[PDB]
């Protein structure tokens, strides 16, 4: 009857989301800059397992070497006065308007170059803090004309960047893996490698693909009305699930970041029921942003929401799939025969089957209702815990 | 000054988009039956270069193997008396009662097994007919809620699926290659392979991925709300774009399949310039739907329709490339730079490059500006006829 | 601890629901016809409390006055056996061929006569069956192109049909009232009136408006993307919601007709807290479809699972706005200011108030946080029944 | 063969648009601020009538009694010098964080009497410099979660504000109108009013009505997934169409602002169609961002493509109406009947009139074809300057 979360859940926050100072297209900032010792302070007590950061989060851009290696000190410190970890760190190549047009594939080469140092010099950050996923998020890569980037080219130019970023990985000997974070839009009019599909796709073009994953965002899949638990599965089946955005999303609209359980609930369940089930081990991350209509208090109200929702939605799935009513309800809707091959006879014995063809009746197995609507409101009573 | 079109054009139809009767999901049909035969006929008249078929739609469902080689019989006829072609052929797995949880993916095993002979038979027959391309569109693999499907044992079911087509196609020697055509939803709540980046990524787990491309659908990833255009480069890009379905679609909504040219006008006119700058050299066909407010005179205009509007577009598209003038702006907005290497001097030469970091101006990189709009009103000009 | 419906809880299904064959856009039906006298029936063993009709579900079109009357004495005698009500009923103006361009707005002048004469004949059966409320939803009022509907002609066709009807019910001395069904599109590619706003817009444009309001689907609203629960306090504040249409909806995309609660599952929690706290005393209707992959006994668990789904929410939002906590994050989000008057003391002493500008602290009252986050976090505990 | 604008054309823009610096909600600005008068200036010079403001444009947010009287100095200077007027003014009750709830339905009462009285001091200004629209957009009136916002008290505040600045300007004599610009999202989770339709509905409950009617925008209704040019004839058939802003939009996704004619170009050419038929007199405003990638060199480009692309889809549109081969099939298409009343005759003979129903040919009505596809075809043929 308790959903307090512990550091073995593994629930990371990004600095830059109960950090958001509420800027947005039409208002300024509603809350002061935190501290991001104050920040992973904070979480710690909240029962957080640690914090991740672009690099600008942490070290704001144009410091000396000096200041930088001061603000690194800072925070190490608070890492090891609460316990926190750092799991995943990634790059800021989207805020200053030099990445205008992108970082990876803008069309100026210089900055292409300027992209590619100011990423591998974050990669060493990271390795150092100990990190074993480098999230790369390209925002800006993408146009809001037709004419204004070829995406053949810019793809190119995207494999190049990944590429070379993979060979100063292995020539360096680090342990650290590389995760897409897809989005289909905004800030651009269309953003490159759009869903987990696309980065999905991408990667099997690398030089060295097994270095490459994806870093799925719930309300990005949702922002091209895609199912987010079927891409997990997607990813999951190719073995490239490395690690997980979670919040919530209303539709097909701006990015809203809500705190995980907002949003589409019904998705949030099956999201937890597949992650569980398929025992993902990375960390539950959350990437969202307190609403600007909040000060400090509600932010930290939203940031213990989204672990909270997540350990209500673990043990409503859990008791689902412990139902013995819902594990006949499966079997009457035949998803154990989902998990049987189809033809483990062979292709030969296959066509050789007449009762494969010949002589199947179409008619009485047309008239089999599948009786998913039994399991659905099965599901729902245990999402509502109104299971008699 | 003339879009005629001629059969040199590769302007494909299928026999299900004109032969469309009207039915909708609120009505009845408001023209009746359309003879194969007379729609091959009608079509070649128009300048078509071919058709493209299910099975069912050639031979009605349930045809004893008599009646079958007689409608086989008249359309060979009909093709050899007006010289049209057939390159692609498909299978119907979505009519019929039985497929109403899925073909390849349905939880019933026995479905799946019939669903592969019924292709099977089908692809002897395409070959027979002379396709070179074997499309397969999942409409009916996906669900409506989530406990109806596992998606790890539906991926694999279809892998399985679509390797034994793989196996198949191999023992008998043919030439064919198989197309998957991805669509987001409808008549499923959710369809599996989604979008073109799905299903390009699925290609890549098959045990012979060089067998498999995409038929990608203007609609369809307009359903999503992506760009069809990028979709298109990011194909061409892996070497996977077999096939391709034109029409016209007005936003995420019920897929319309409206004439190509009709929904929206700029998308189909970058895809147009894509195509032919890429040298695709695939059949351009349409999948499209008369609306059911035409008779059968309206059905022959809106199909001329395709055609006329592919032809200006491609001279618009042509005369934009062409322009000395867009080919400066090209250069001012630095396509040129887009398709140099960012780092052909290699990783260590980039390492210790200090003019791309140390000693980068960001500052004046940021302040040059990319010059997209005046690019994108020489694009506007072209495609509108008024340029100058 | 029970969830079961009974007759005054006032559900009410359309024949056309739970009678849906199963055929959709891409496929055959999957169940046989439901005779619907079989189909009042179940209804009412399942705690329903009565049911709707178009003209064309309880008389098929064509029939002989004779065939007619026999087929209304055969429901009369079901909804005496069962004490079932028939509170709305409706017109089917979209199914026949000939409304393919509309009925009321079809650009052929003798179509609209036509339709107005089927649907007076249809008002003076719904009266005698006992109707309150008669419902108008123009699937086929719109287009697919812009240049075949001049929609201010179009209105003014539309306003010309409900002025008439309104003079017939009049004249007549009828006790029923009318209710526009808003629909963004499908089957047309926009249709006219598409959602609550524009119906209400147009009613005060009738010439007796106080004959008419709106009767809003869940889903119709949500494929615009819109908040149901919103459009309906707008409904609701304009004295305008007459019925309404329960289902689920996953998005933008072809209308689903899930069942309550399926969809977007919050919307529904804050559309029947609303319901409830404003006092609706309206049907609780449903449209829904059980999807095709169900057979007849799924078919009923579709339809109880929608009652059941309405009981439960009605509980969670009772206990909701029970909880003395919630009472008071009301009071410290200021919802009970939201109530009072901004100016009761008038313009002039709003003008004269130097505490509304002169001399408001903007400083302070911009720092004043909403508090909105754990009002959410506590109103989806209830929700999830996990309130302590 | 020439598309200058000049003064007579209409055409005006809100300072906001071309000096916008490019803060996004993922980036800094690219570009440094404009000086009103040097906006006015280069607008003058690209053929531009006049420019709109916010209060906050022109006078910085704080500034004393005595800046304000400089600023507003140096701008009419800047008016008088170069001929431009301003019809259209605005107020800014989105920015300051003290909005971040709203201004007219912020929750704190006192938040909305300083909403108020902001707004009055700006009618003031706005008709001292010749203003005849002042609009209303009512961009933080909403909310992020179904319990923060009553939405039928909501709808009394926001009634009770328009209602009392009504008072105001019939008190005070002044000739202005309000317009109310509906917006469905962004920057709150779902906003009110969310469309034309709704923003219309409200007006006809506040006390003046005939002093209120809307400012639609392009983008805004197509965030909707709505038909712009049906909104808007809807808009002008109830006599409210007080001003219009134009822009480009591609779909259901952020704000996008683009220039004119980018986005859905078809819509464009539908849309100017109808002002230029239903003889729409007022402002046509440009509502649009110049996309962060340019340089002020590509502001004024962007600027000066918005009354390009007006000026050319003009053309085109007069060019369509003018062809008797169009006036041709608009009579085949009947939209000749749709304008003729359809029951003049009125009810009594109509109910008398057998012919439309017991005699009516419901089979040879249905026969009958709209023709819109070629319709279509001949207004693509139009847009393209392809008509033989
Ligand atoms: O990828 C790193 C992060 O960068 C930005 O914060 C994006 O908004 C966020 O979605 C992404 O997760
Ligand atoms: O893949 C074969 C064809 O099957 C159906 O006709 C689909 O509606 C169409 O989109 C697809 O192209
Ligand atoms: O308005 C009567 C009914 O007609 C049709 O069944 C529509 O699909 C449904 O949404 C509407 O409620
Ligand atoms: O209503 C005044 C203006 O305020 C803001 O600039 C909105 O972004 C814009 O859409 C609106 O037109």
């Amino acid at each position: 009857m308790n959903y307090q979360p512990t550091p073995e859940d593994r629930f990371t926050f990004g600095l830059w989301t109960v950090g958001w100072q509420g800027r947005d297209p039409f208002g300024d900032a509603t809350r002061r800059a935190l501290d991001p010792v104050e920040s992973v302070r904070r979480l710690a007590e909240l029962g957080a397992h640690g914090v991740t950061f672009h690099d600008d989060d942490l070290i704001p851009f144009g410091s000396s070497d000096s200041e930088r290696e001061e603000h690194v000190k800072r925070f190490r410190q608070a890492l090891d006065d609460t316990g926190m970890k750092v799991p995943m760190a990634t790059t800021n190549l989207f805020t200053h308007p030099v990445f205008k047009d992108g970082g990876f594939t803008a069309n100026d080469r210089d900055v292409r170059r300027y992209a590619l140092r100011k990423t591998i010099r974050n990669i060493d950050l990271a390795v150092e803090l100990g990190a074993e996923t480098y999230v790369a998020w390209g925002g800006r890569e993408g146009a809001e004309s037709g004419g204004a980037k070829d995406v053949r080219d810019a793809l190119d130019r995207m494999k190049e960047a990944f590429d070379l970023l993979g060979e100063y990985v292995t020539s360096q000997g680090y342990d650290i893996r590389f995760a897409i974070e897809p989005k289909p839009n905004e800030p651009r009019g269309d953003i490159l490698l759009p869903t987990v599909g696309h980065a999905l796709a991408f990667i099997e073009r690398l030089e060295r693909p097994e270095l490459y994953g994806v870093n799925p965002e719930v309300g990005h899949e949702q922002m091209a009305g895609l199912n987010f638990p079927h891409g997990i599965a997607q990813a999951l089946w190719a073995g490239k699930l490395f690690h997980i955005d979670l919040n919530g999303q209303n539709g097909i609209k701006y990015d809203q970041d809500l705190r995980f359980g907002a949003g589409d609930l019904r998705a949030a369940f099956w999201l937890v029921d597949l992650l569980e089930s398929a025992g993902y081990s990375g960390p539950r991350h959350f990437d969202f942003k307190p609403p600007r209509t909040e000060d400090f208090d509600g932010v930290w109200a939203s940031a213990a929401g989204c672990m909270r929702n997540y350990l209500i939605l673990k043990e409503r799935a859990a008791a689902f799939r412990a139902d013995p009513e819902v594990q006949e309800a499966l079997r009457a809707s035949r998803l154990d025969e989902l998990a049987r091959p189809t033809a483990a006879d062979g292709l030969q014995a296959l066509l050789d089957d007449r009762s494969a063809f010949e002589e199947f009746d179409v008619d009485a197995a047309a008239a089999r209702g599948m009786a998913f609507e039994r399991l659905d409101q099965l599901a729902m009573d245990h999402l509502l815990g109104a299971r008699g």
